[PDB]
């Protein structure tokens, strides 16, 4: 390791991570009740077993949900359907214990409140990053990560790779060098890949095509090398996964949903929660004003903090770290953001259209760096 | 804001929040196989909700375990023992959906394997972190998060608050300064706490007691002042808590459980694990040397990286960040690192003494700055 370079690891995770799975899942049952009740508090968390998905939460909704149709079609689409593979959405259990929201916090955030100044739905602290390595200012580790993760369904789906199943993981490790604050990406130092495949496949098959067909298809030749590592099926055998293999929880995949380890972390997991829980709206919000200031020239690289009080609208405080990459201020740069955004959620809801059933898109391959969901596309700043 | 100084917010839990619940749950669980079989491979995830425990996972251990007796004296050790205060360990269901390990992981991370050698039970991805901002190497903002915690607690068991219930959330802004990369505690900002309540009792007398006895008792006068701002008991009413008032999950805590927001996360959530997941392990490890390399005194503040890929023992790389606090640069100190400490799973656990049944202890109030644990004696460092 060269002086001012350094290492950094990011991973993703496949659709059909028993993890991802259940963000997927709780995304799906928000949706469908957003397509009917815009309104709808939602709170819907999932657990996957053998032959189980669970849900167990708060929903209070004018919407009518089928579950077991929600449910199993995500499933479906997610590619468990035979019980070859370990889980089928035609003939799993799928299971309910969602009760109202409490109306002890209804009463405290929403209850007759001007949408506006709704309180925030819970405490909490939520960062955003943006980093003007990649075009979508997102940490190239993790973009590469999932990337490899999609390409991976991405072969499964067209047949290429028929032995192929839903559930797979990836790691890598870039070597960056310092650049005035910003990052350069020099190489790749490592890359791991885990999938799970069918019973036939053998092992040196599986890592002939995982290098060839989904490292070379994803990876730009330029970052490896003759010293490149590369951990390919490393646990020798997986036959056994999705559920089967390891219990999902949703929320547990909260870093390869935001940065891959990079910027910081404040806990809240973003599927089966409506605009109200500021876990999700308001780190949605945090990315959308990182990556206003850097597509705005103002920073490279830049953190944002963002934390709120139950029942409180405002933000308690909000903080900028710009990593010595602007020509501004601390000061400065909060001044600008608060002039140019409220993030009070009555407000993140209108400026990001989180009303709209966008939601089970977000569930997989990270929500940010994606698809110009509105908290991608920069606000033109005013200063 | 003066130049040159910052706030920071960081959030805590109290022992009865459902997703603390559950952690504690399946590190008694951990610890139950551990008190007969050390060599217990363990993978339980708790789930609450309103009336239930469901125990999902992966176990395969010689250890004859009484689940319903374990979880429920966990609840009664929290505090849940009534139906008024909204779950009861005597009459809540139990339910349990344990299987063995997958035997392909089995094969892949320890089958014939000498203890040493043994595979990391995952890839991933973990960070360590210290400060030497309190003597624990902690962050200020979270430990005094912690601390309103437990005093809540303290005075629950008490009965000096006789109207408190075992759910609660606590959050502290602090306001630091620059030091040569160090930062210096200035004063709190903002407090938000939030606990669980009886019927009775009415707000005023809450938000009296919650300055007077829980803050006063807590954060020393130095910190407070007339701008300090206090949000107690925000949402008006907190009389439906614990499960029944928001599911709770395993590793839904993980940034309460480490670093408040401040270094990084990797992702991965500690309760419920045996010490070949690496997410617990390797975790404990870069603590274990962020702690030591602070108090050898060749750092003030320390960020570590280390990263695992399932079935190999080696980390596949360690990477230290000393934020412009330490004389020796960042190839120095991995080479000290690298000479003083063997981050494989099974020298870990021996380091460690990871196979003891200690888990439960570590499952609320943050695994790290707390009891000297073995994590959090350092290592006296040869260089
Ligand atoms: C003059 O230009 C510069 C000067 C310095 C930087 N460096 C140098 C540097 C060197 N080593 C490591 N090793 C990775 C570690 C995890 C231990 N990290 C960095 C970080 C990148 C991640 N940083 C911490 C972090 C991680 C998550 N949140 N924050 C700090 C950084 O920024 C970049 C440009
Ligand atoms: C010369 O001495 C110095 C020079 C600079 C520092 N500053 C100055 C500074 C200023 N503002 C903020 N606002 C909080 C933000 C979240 C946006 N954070 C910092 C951080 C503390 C948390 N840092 C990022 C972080 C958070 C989690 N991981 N990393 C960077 C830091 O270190 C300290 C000593
Ligand atoms: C390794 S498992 C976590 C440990 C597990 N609960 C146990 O009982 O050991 C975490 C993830 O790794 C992946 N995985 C499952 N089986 C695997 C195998 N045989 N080889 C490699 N990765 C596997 C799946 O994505 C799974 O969700
Ligand atoms: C606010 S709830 C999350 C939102 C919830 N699932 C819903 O349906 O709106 C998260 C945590 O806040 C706390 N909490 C629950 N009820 C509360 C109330 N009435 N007032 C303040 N905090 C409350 C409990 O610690 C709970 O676990
Ligand atoms: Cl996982
Ligand atoms: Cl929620
Ligand atoms: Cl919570
Ligand atoms: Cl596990």
């Amino acid at each position: 390791i060269e002086e001012g370079t350094f290492l950094f690891t990011s991973e993703s995770v496949g659709e059909g991570h028993p993890d991802k799975i259940c963000d997927q899942i709780s995304d799906a049952v928000l949706d469908a009740h957003l397509q009917q009740d815009p309104d709808a508090k939602v709170a819907c968390e999932t657990v996957a077993k053998t032959g189980m998905i669970l849900l167990a939460g708060e929903i209070t909704s004018r919407a009518a949900v089928d579950y077991q149709k929600v449910v199993r079609e995500a499933v479906k689409h997610i590619g468990y359907d035979d019980s070859s593979k370990g889980f089928d959405y035609k003939t799993c259990n799928v299971l309910v214990a969602l009760e109202q929201q409490s109306p002890d916090i209804a009463q405290g955030v929403h209850l007759d409140r001007n949408e506006e100044d709704i309180g925030a739905g819970d405490q909490g602290l939520m960062f955003g990053y943006a980093t003007d390595e990649t075009e979508e200012c997102m940490p190239l580790t993790i973009v590469l990560a999932h990337k490899l993760n999609a390409k991976l369904a991405e072969l499964r789906r067209n047949g290429t790779l028929p032995w192929l199943r839903p559930d797979s993981k990836t790691q890598v490790t870039v070597q960056y060098m310092q650049d005035r604050g910003a990052v350069l990406p020099i190489r790749v130092h490592t890359i791991v890949i885990s999938v799970q495949h069918d019973e036939e496949v053998c092992l040196d098959e599986m890592r002939d095509a995982l290098k060839e067909k989904v490292i070379k298809a994803v990876v730009p030749a330029k970052y490896l090398d003759e010293d490149t590592i590369y951990h390919l099926q490393p646990s020798g055998r997986f036959v056994i996964g999705g559920p089967q293999g390891d219990a999902g929880l949703t929320g547990r995949k909260i870093i390869v949903d935001t940065y891959g380890g990079w910027g910081a972390h404040g806990g809240g997991a973003f599927s089966g929660k409506d605009y109200t829980k500021v876990d999700r709206s308001a780190a949605y919000a945090a990315r959308w004003v990182a990556k206003s200031l850097v597509k705005g020239g103002l920073c490279r690289r830049v953190l944002v903090q963002v934390s709120y009080a139950i029942g409180v609208s405002h933000p308690l405080s909000i903080s900028i770290f710009h990593y010595g990459t602007s020509q501004k201020s601390e000061r400065e740069l909060l001044e600008i953001v608060k002039k140019n955004f409220d993030l009070r959620p009555g407000v993140i809801v209108r400026d990001l259209d989180l009303k709209k059933p966008i939601y089970q898109r977000t569930a997989a391959y990270g929500h940010f760096g994606r698809d110009s969901f509105p908290w991608e596309v920069p606000k033109k700043l005013k200063y």
